[PDB]
């Protein structure tokens, strides 16, 4: 097949973490099935077929622990491959593409902001939150919060190797919000202060669990400890329809110079290995609730979520495979 | 009034942290004392006196949260004070404070070596310990349990903001021991493969507490919801004697330019606070032992210590004061 | 703009607790826009219809906390909004109004006699009970529990400042079950000799929590501390749709001459204040179930509820709304 | 009233143990059922009908703990009862009976198999794996991760008094999967080696809590006390319904003998009684996951498969009740 | 033998509460003693031995479960008795007698206001302070802490049956202190924004045990359910010796009417039992420090306080046995 | 070189268990140096001693997990060794470990029947009691307090593999108590109508954990979960004085021919290994007292009993040693 340059562009910056956030990516990855359909020069619907089953196969294996990816991959490709087995001819197939995904994009912000206006009901007057990594879904809540008049201070962790904090930090910030920036190790320290935890997902499994960025099941362990509420701002599309059948989530390691930079990490003994895990798993018990566009559930409910959004695609195979 | 250098050297090297880790911090003052004692120009007993007090507040006010310290310049000072106000001259009152300089200085290192010796026993063949920061007396034990032919895995916490871990990951490996090197956002994530806990000590309380380097407290509590013991490698020279009359520890505010580079955290908008607490308090109901050159304790049994070897002090003001 | 005095009557006696407990407050509201509707002397249905919005807001304007009001009125006032925006004439409105009023009114009553049969089940022959409050829910479990011929006993608290246990105690009595009246502050110390616990709920939330009488998350708390089972006996009309979308509960603080008798009260100082919460907010972590007309449920389980029942009305303002 | 000698063995056997496992009874009791149909001389429908209701009670007045009995009984006598109304002839009485038989009996062997399959992916290469009793779903669990080439090891508990896991210990073995066989009483020592919990159930209730083997609940604690995942596999039929209108399992006391020998119990004296209950309910607070035929659920959701596959027999009697 | 009026009055005030606190009970106990010794007529000594033994007897049966009462006769009466058995003449037992108990009563002033001291330090600038009850020990830490320039408010408890808390916001109110007063009920509600929990004690075992005030446990419990810390202000002559060879302490029962009113009780049904307990017992795990007079201790070093002031005398029977 | 037959026949039932219990173990290593002077025909002191060494050594040597039995040897050859030393001749050696052996045998015998005065004080009339193993001094307190006319309940659990529990529920049934016996995992079924659990220890570490017969950590932990007080019947000489230093106590595995018999074990595969763990290692976390002949401790006080009766020997070596 014959991939446009923006298929592998992004699915490098994806690698690469210069598109990142896991709402993000899944957007990107829509936008790129998009723009292979856009313009690719495909004479037959099976042509089309082809680049956009290789287009997608070449999005999936960028990174994957967040399932966003993959779920917004199959929203355009269910459609997109019942559109082909259902003989649609070329242009029905490249608008079948192009539409799906700009439906994708939509909702996904459409959602986004909706997380935010539900979540903000559940910030009080005066709250301290702590959130962790950058989170578009967690800033939603954050920032609408703000809006409505709410004095809020918000505690940024750094987000150790990649420093996502930073971006959480200065965008905060800039909406007119009070930051309080500390590092990942402070968290309990600084728990006692805080009246409220906001953070985003990865990935939702079956029976309640949140992946997140490495270090979210720390915070959210002393969370519980103080009796701190842990709440987790995420997308129906956040939760991960194969922990159904018994999946566990892969855990993403990420390279050792991300910790140790290259010119310092090549210089040290050969009996230290570096392991960069890019994700960890919190357990049901230490949240709260999901905050959903859909609403306010708590994590056992993740289930609910996924037997009827989900559960239909799992005796099919996955709409790029042949 | 005419103080050397040396003691304004070790002052300054103190709050740079080029001289850092509790015990070491002592044995430098202890040290400090010593020259200005060897170097004095001084020919009444009087004013070598009032130098030695002038020296020791300049060492005193250096970093406050390590109670080893203070403790250091009191083992020297109490001599000092007795020797003076028992009617010594010149040469006996400065030989007083270098003979005691040099006991405790001895002492620190033996203490060291037998906190290891005693420590390495509760470390058993195959063991995958968890560490955090840099401290000699959890090494001892790490150390020595390897010389016994354990083999020993150590996971090593980076330690931010100022990067102890990368001291202990060296240092370790130097030895020939395996180091697994991970950022302190991970602990909970590899607390499963974790066997046991070693970590240091820079101030202990009373009631059991632990003073240690930010992120302490964390380790501490996952390190208990899975079962691993927590180990705290400290010197008798560690314990904080002002805590027997209510006194809370005083936690270190360090620079913000330690977590966030100046030439960054000046392009940074007001409505940002970075806080950098140095030190966390691990409360005792988390700590298995408290491993001392005495032998092996409950962490409530640092009352203990406290009394039978520090309390008699507490009728008397600070032997530096007028 | 024409209300009958039985409106003003029951609003008066509801915020005064001369009408309490949730689900009886619920039915003295149905009642009274029942009698709104009865005692109308509109002609147009336009004017019955201004009535009977105006008569809702003046019973919800009453007391807060308790969801099962809003959610009596509701049940009025959807089916008297449809009937009327359908094009009903004046006597169809009238007999919406009034016939809905009298299906809640006989569903409540049903309701609690079966959430009785139910609960029952889990009680055992020789149980010892600690209750809380007045409710009549929790009261239907352990009045037929003795009519099937188990032994059991009842300890009530006494339930301050308003000292709803008297009636609990006086009531439980006359149908021949033995209680130990004790104060509030006792309930950890007799846990140990309580084999169930059996509570009431004024609103249940999206993700299981339980508000109730001010006192009942101690319980609940130490009944967990203690393996002791709790179960919140509650009718449907108890689940907080709001919560779904984020809402939190208001909880009602109430007058302090409630505490503090006003002869005193005026006597104190003005830096003395006194606060009277009416409620408190018991985690769903610490109840075994919640006995329903529909059945036993794990508090997570709330979410259901929810869904089938309420969900529907949240993209629809409030039926009583201009 | 003429009932064939194969229920009566069926009976028999189920009450000695000779026949035993949850999942193994209820295929029994269905054959039992079967065999009666095919066997049957009765010349009218009402006789066949009145033969059916009478070995449904022999078989459910056997072992009262498992519902996994009753669920089977229920699945064919409900549509043996829904022919014999709709006036179903003889020979096509005696096919829904013989037919019904088969379906639960191949749907139970499909079941175990696919549980097996879902259960085994969260399994990972190196795992040692605690279980207890022996169950034919825990089991499936355990061959199919062995078969997909992990490198796996099962702690196999003795499961006294009637020593279930020799059977367990044996069975897995003869497989080549290698076994550390252990004393009850030794679950907490060996639960920090332990990963991975897998157990059956008995039955499972309303609010998630799991009937199982005796000692069952102690593995489970001491397994959430050191953040070991508690899998329970079970079967769909393993679901109580019952509990959804408060009922409480019957825990079965069996003989004496089963514990202390009658040989020597003879001789022991009176003041000593000898309990032997069969099974305990654990909490689903100590659950992490359960593991059906249509998916992995959380405890909380029992409820769920109990509402959709369940609920609606409930207002009924039982199909074999007049 | 002949007793002045102020022993028998002393008695029946520390019945009837109208003196109460354990600290006040046990100096009012001891200047009893003291008037027995001014006033006796005796003209040998055993008459006034007797006088002495007869006095203390009738003290020591009015409430049993502060130990401050009997400690307080026994550090009168093992002087008295050591007198009398080294052949005292008349007027050296009568000043043993009176001037032991102007020691207690000396001594007891000046360890709660030494107990202030401590405990102060303790004690935060901005802290919002819980207590129980009414106790001299808290009052003394929390008036300090106030002195000293702190701005701290205090949430008083207003303590069931007998509402002691209205002592307490009375007096900490006329200090100056911002006082918050709520219902036992209201503990948990109002944890949230509680900083720490101050408290005294009646009487504290071997093993770490706080007896104190009814609902004392409650506190705690939900105090350590939060991470704030409980301080026990309490004076040596409160931990009990007979607790080290295995006694429990008995728990007073108070008169029901204490809690229903006479006039209301003998109107109430009689399968209606009211249990009045005046105090509960608290575990030490609940207990961060016990603030003695002697410092800061964690709650399991309880047992040496008693193996070094009160260990002595647990060979010998009573001081007013015969 | 010359050692006695009776040394060989201790030894022997020893490592049989045909003698066992720490406390007898102790007293029959004792009894066997005894009877070793009586019987020696040793000409030189020289010559005793090197026997006693000896008897010594092969004594230690049977089972290393009790410490109660190196303690008794310690108690003999300390005094032998300090005699020896002092240029005693043989008569006086011969004494010096004939007496040194009577007085442990002699002190062992007191202190059990006062670790039964002192603990059945904490039973209380009605108490029901979980107990585990057979322990001498467990049994001790359960017999005293029933001789105290309370009327008790004992729970024998069975203690899987070696069936101690029958040895124990036969007699206390002897002295008239009232047995429930019943399997080891169902310890948490009957913890709910426990009271109070009491059990012995062999070894109990300078930090407060207690080894003991494998299952009693299990037991300990359902109990804490249920707020049962756990309380350990210890002699002072099952104090562990290695654990000073950092020792680990060792726990002997057993055969496994005790877990399955030798006949079924044969015809078993190669691939089930058998581990057979004689003890468990409980967190003083646990336990709510150790009840020693000297009183009642927390178990975190096991290092003071340590400290002051052990500490002296840790800096020599072994009195049997060269
Ligand atoms: O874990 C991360 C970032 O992962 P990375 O930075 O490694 O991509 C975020 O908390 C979630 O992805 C949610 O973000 P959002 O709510 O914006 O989807
Ligand atoms: O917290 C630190 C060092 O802080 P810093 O790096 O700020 O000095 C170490 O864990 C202890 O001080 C122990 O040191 P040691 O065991 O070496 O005495
Ligand atoms: O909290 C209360 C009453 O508050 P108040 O006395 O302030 O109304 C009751 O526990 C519930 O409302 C249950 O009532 P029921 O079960 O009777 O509906
Ligand atoms: O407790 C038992 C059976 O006990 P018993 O031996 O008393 O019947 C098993 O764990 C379950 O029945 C599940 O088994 P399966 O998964 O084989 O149904
Ligand atoms: O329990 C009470 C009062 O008992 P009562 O009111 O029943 O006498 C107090 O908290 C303690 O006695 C300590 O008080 P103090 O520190 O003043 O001794
Ligand atoms: O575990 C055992 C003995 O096991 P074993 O049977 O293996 O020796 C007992 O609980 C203790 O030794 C205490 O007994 P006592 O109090 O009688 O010393
Ligand atoms: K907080
Ligand atoms: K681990
Ligand atoms: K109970
Ligand atoms: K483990
Ligand atoms: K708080
Ligand atoms: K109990």
């Amino acid at each position: 097949a014959m991939i446009v340059k923006e298929v592998y562009e992004t699915a490098e910056k994806i690698k690469s973490m210069e598109i990142r956030g896991a709402g993000r990516i899944a957007r990107a990855a829509a936008q790129a099935l998009m723009i292979q359909a856009e313009k690719s020069k495909a004479k037959e619907p099976e042509e089309l077929w082809n680049e956009l089953k290789v287009a997608s196969k070449i999005l999936y294996n960028t990174r994957p622990t967040a399932v966003s990816l993959p779920n917004a991959l199959r929203y355009v490709m269910h459609r997109v491959k019942a559109a082909y087995l259902g003989g649609a001819d070329l242009e029905t197939l490249r608008f079948t593409a192009i539409n799906s995904a700009k439906e994708f994009i939509y909702n996904s912000e459409k959602a986004i902001e909706r997380i935010g206006e539900i979540g903000a009901k559940r910030i009080e007057d005066g709250d301290i939150i702590m959130t962790h990594c950058h989170s578009k879904a967690a800033i939603s809540v954050m920032k609408k919060a703000f809006e409505q008049g709410k004095n809020i201070k918000v505690i940024v962790t750094e987000t150790r190797p990649k420093w996502q904090g930073k971006i959480t930090a200065k965008e905060l910030a800039s909406y007119g919000i009070p930051v309080i920036y500390i590092v990942d190790s402070a968290a309990r320290h600084y728990m006692k202060m805080t009246d409220k935890v906001v953070m985003g997902a990865d990935s939702i499994t079956a029976n309640g669990a949140v992946i997140n960025k490495i270090g979210t099941s720390l915070i959210a362990l002393t969370a519980k400890e103080h009796r701190v509420w842990v709440m987790i701002a995420a997308e129906t599309y956040k939760f991960h329809p194969a922990t159904m059948l018994g999946q566990l989530v892969e855990i993403e390691m990420r390279d050792p110079t991300e910790v140790i930079p290259e010119e310092e990490l090549r210089t040290w003994p050969k009996n230290i290995e570096v392991w960069n895990p890019a994700f960890d798993v919190t357990p049901p018990e230490y949240i709260d609730v999901i905050i959903t566009e859909r609403g306010i559930i708590p994590p056992y409910a993740a289930i609910d979520i996924l037997k009827e959004e989900f559960g239909w695609a799992l005796k099919y195979k996955e709409p790029w495979e042949d």
